[PDB]
């Protein structure tokens, strides 16, 4: 499909560690490896304009 640039975002695994897979923080920690210690996806998607609510009242 050459409509579609790049689907896949997630890495799977360290490309250089197997066995070793890139940890993720909680919040604004990226995610590192234990073996080469990288450090992949410094930034932050922050797309406010959902809302996010539990349904309106009225
Ligand atoms: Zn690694």
């Amino acid at each position: 499909a050459s409509t579609s640039r790049l689907d896949a975002l997630p890495r799977v695994t360290c490309p250089n560690h197997p066995d070793a897979i890139l940890v993720e923080d909680y919040r604004a920690g990226d995610m590192i490896c234990p073996e080469c210690g990288l450090v992949v996806g410094d930034r932050v998607i922050d797309v406010g304009s959902e809302w996010r609510t539990f349904s309106n009242d009225k």
